[PDB]
């Protein structure tokens, strides 16, 4: 069965990225010489073409991004040819410094070997490849608290946090014959963070909060007519809600509202005085004001809400189906105030996409 | 088939019902009563025990309701004895004095007869039995846009708005045999409304904005085992942001954003300053501010959501299975900070249970 889910998704695939490449006259043949390359090897190798075209239409058929508008326009970096640590390690540090641009971010993503046979050839074992280490011990809680399991993992690797509450982990990743991952500090001088100040409030810079520049998820498989590729981490640039709504917000995250809540003024004694969704305003305000005043690309809500309008646009005129998901392409502040709230959002899945997969570690 | 489908209802509706009123055993004979009442007239009449109770699970079963808590003190008017439109009339007025019960709201429905053959003896055609008048003539709009259709329909029956910003719509309804609905003004000594103002922004009250006291839903239809109760409008208290961030902020609705960023002494020129965010927090306290001031009953969304987790609580204390709607469910203020948002829930549909019905006009 295996050789033959690989061929029906193949099919399917080169069919549809020929054709919106406008190389449908090419398909019979390439079909043919992909079957005999399943039949010898048990599998089949994507032209470069393939592959960037192929991991843009990931991106598209991403259900739960808003940011879907600039799909055409993702930088595709292939590294199919790595067989080292070193080389990997490399190319991490290269995408790093290549998606942050000066802090002018290029959405990117960087394609590793895939699997052979369910066989990782290489094996990331960070969320995202930048991110900050979490603590507990005895109820003392520190840095971010998501990150907790990794890195009592890299902890158990011979790595030490210098327990901040923004401690950048170190790179791990595992390679295909390894029993266990390496690890690598990150250069300080590629990873841009963004300290986060008020317009108005002076006093807001008393919380110390910071936070860093690039998104780049690291532990997602993606998914090209049948080909499994486990290790390509992407980024885009950051939806401020994201930071200022979720990461510095949730009480099982930073959980810093009620320190906000004190620093621009306001009571927190009373759940009618709304201080909380105040709280969360101003915060979403400071992080705003904080990447532009820095020079790094991000996004409000509001913004991200009209392009991913432009983007359904775009899809009934193309004559596409569109997909989404209603629960995660709502903004966590404000979301009546954009359309998306206001209209439903088919949920199915199209390939190529991004998926979950199972953590290496816990 | 409907002789079947009404028996199959029936078993189901009194077993669980004698089960939680525990009258277990008093079934078989209900259920045999039940039978030949059904062979013999084609329905069946609950007792006023069945009928309260079977109202109250229906709250209990309604997924898009955030304040389930409170599902067994419901108010239960059986008005199942009217004949005449004007019975109706003063069932209606009765409803809205002892719900608004002087500002300290009570959770009150009053059921009319049931349909009979699938024909209704009263036919209510409000949305809601205290709510604004809409109109636009020429790209002039008045009112509360959502009321447009019904609107219309009044002023085809011999009824005039005043065309204010806030007429009190009549109430419209048609009884069996008549061709026309006929239509009532409300007596204005029933209808409690609030004054918007701010708690420390005095500015805001040049805005003049104001809403009523009560939500009393009258367009839906409550089933219970097998019967169709089309006219039985219910009431609970307002949450803030139905008011706030939807009433007065949408901008098919009231469309006041802009206004209070005015007010309120800040920009509306920039996404990235987040102004429609601030706008709607202060408009959301403002409501909550203002209802509590009058001394009318309101709840803010933090402790709904708090009061909707015991619920969930409860629900797995009994034994009972928890059904909801999370796009209902998450307020449309801040709605990452409760906990709703942060889990999933079964949409599942349960009877007894309240369901829309096609409007009779438009
Ligand atoms: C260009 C800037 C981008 C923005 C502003 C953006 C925005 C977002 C946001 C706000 C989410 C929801 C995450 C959350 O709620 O926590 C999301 C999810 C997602 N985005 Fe994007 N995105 C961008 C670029 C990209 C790119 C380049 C890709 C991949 C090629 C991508 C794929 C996804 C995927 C797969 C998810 C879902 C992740 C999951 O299921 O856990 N996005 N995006
Ligand atoms: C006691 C105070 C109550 C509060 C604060 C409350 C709160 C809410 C809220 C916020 C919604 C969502 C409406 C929207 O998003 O626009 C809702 C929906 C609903 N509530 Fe309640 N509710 C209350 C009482 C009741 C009562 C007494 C009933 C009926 C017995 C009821 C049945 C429903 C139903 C059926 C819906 C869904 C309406 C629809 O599908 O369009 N609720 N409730
Ligand atoms: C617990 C958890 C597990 C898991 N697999 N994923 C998540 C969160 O979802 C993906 C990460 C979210 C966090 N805001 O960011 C998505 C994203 C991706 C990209 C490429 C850009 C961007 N701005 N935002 C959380
Ligand atoms: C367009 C439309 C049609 C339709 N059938 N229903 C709606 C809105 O949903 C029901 C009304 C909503 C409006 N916030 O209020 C629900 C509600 C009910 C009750 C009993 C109490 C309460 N606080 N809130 C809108
Ligand atoms: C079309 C979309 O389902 C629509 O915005 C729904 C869902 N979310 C909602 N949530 C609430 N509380 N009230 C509503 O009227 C709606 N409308
Ligand atoms: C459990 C529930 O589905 C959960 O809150 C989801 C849905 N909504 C979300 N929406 C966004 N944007 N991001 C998230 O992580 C989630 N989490
Ligand atoms: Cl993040
Ligand atoms: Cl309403």
């Amino acid at each position: 069965e295996e050789k033959e889910i690989l061929w029906n998704e193949a099919k399917a695939f080169i069919a549809a990225c020929y054709q919106e490449l406008g190389k449908a006259a090419e398909v019979k043949d390439r079909l043919a010489d992909i079957k005999s390359e399943i039949d010898l090897t048990g599998s089949y190798v994507h032209t470069k073409e393939e592959l960037e075209h192929g991991a843009k239409m990931a991106w598209r058929n991403s259900n739960r991004c808003i940011g879907r508008l600039f799909w055409n326009s993702l930088n595709v970096i292939d590294r199919r040819d790595v067989r080292t640590k070193e080389e990997v390690r490399d190319a991490l540090f290269h995408h790093i410094e290549t998606a942050t641009n000066n802090g002018k971010i290029r959405p990117t993503i960087t394609i590793f070997p895939p699997e052979e046979k369910g066989e990782k050839q290489v094996e990331i074992w960070n969320h995202q490849l930048i991110r900050y280490a979490g603590y507990e011990s005895d109820g003392e809680r520190i840095g971010d608290p998501a990150s907790c399991s990794l890195t009592a993992a890299c902890e158990e690797l011979g790595w030490r946090g210098e327990r901040t509450d923004f401690d950048l982990l170190p790179l791990i990743f595992r390679m295909k014959g390894d029993e266990q991952p390496v690890w690598y500090e990150l250069p300080r001088s590629l990873v841009i963070e963004v300290p986060i100040t008020h317009p108005d409030i002076e006093a807001f810079s008393d919380l110390e909060l910071k936070w860093y520049g690039v998104p780049i998820i690291s532990d997602m498989k993606l998914e090209v007519g049948g080909i499994h590729y486990n290790a390509a981490p992407f980024n885009g640039w950051y939806m401020g809600t994201e930071i200022g709504a979720r990461n510095l917000a949730d009480e099982k995250r930073y959980d810093k509202l009620k320190k906000v809540a004190s620093v621009i003024g306001i009571a927190a004694d009373y759940n009618t005085d709304l201080w909380k969704d105040q709280a969360l305003v101003e915060l979403n305000k400071a992080v705003l004001h904080s990447y532009k005043k820095q020079g790094v690309s991000i996004v409000d809500h509001h913004t991200a809400a009209s392009q991913f309008k432009r983007f359904e646009e775009q899809a009934e005129e193309a004559g596409r189906k569109l997909t989404g998901d209603w629960t995660w392409l709502i903004p966590p502040i404000s979301p009546a105030a954009t359309h998306i709230f206001h209209r439903s959002y088919d949920n199915s899945i199209v390939k190529p996409n991004y998926f979950y997969q199972d953590k290496p570690y816990e």
